[PDB]
């Protein structure tokens, strides 16, 4: 569970999107595990516009924030699940750290703002769906 609220937008994991999210759809990318829906209320999360590779993420399965070094967004293979078949997920960043099913949605932040949200995990690794390239979220 977890979303980013910037302007009139809500950024969630596509596999966790609700009926309301789909009925108020703006953009969705299955390959990125991302969905953006429209909100009535105005959001105040600052999206980072950078090439930072160090940050801090929220881990609900531990109730702790964790500093991580993370990779640059890229096509990483992700194993089959009840939401998607085996495939390469684009714009994915990996870090050594704890992630469990229930942790998707946790925000990764650097000094510049929100970088992305927890999207994958397992094997002592955590994967983040990057949002920095989505410049339309600001306007
Ligand atoms: C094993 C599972 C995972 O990697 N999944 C399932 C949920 C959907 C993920 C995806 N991005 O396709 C893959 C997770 C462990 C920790 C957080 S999610
Ligand atoms: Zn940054």
């Amino acid at each position: 569970s977890g979303a980013i609220y910037v302007g009139n937008y809500r950024v969630v994991n596509r596999h966790l999107a609700t009926h309301n999210d789909w009925a108020n759809l703006v953009w969705e990318d299955s390959s990125r595990d991302l969905l953006v829906s429209s909100t009535t209320a105005q959001g105040c999360d600052t999206i980072a516009r950078c090439d930072c590779q160090t940050g801090v993420y929220y881990c609900s399965s531990r109730r702790k924030h964790y500093p991580v070094s993370f990779s640059k967004p890229s096509l990483i293979f992700v194993e089959a699940s009840e939401y998607y078949p085996a495939r390469y997920q684009s714009h994915l960043m990996l870090a050594v750290g704890h992630s469990e099913p229930g942790d998707c949605g946790g925000i990764l932040r650097c000094q510049h703002g929100v970088v992305g949200i927890v999207s994958t995990g397992g094997n002592g690794l955590v994967g983040f769906a990057d949002v920095r390239d989505l410049l339309w979220l600001d306007e």
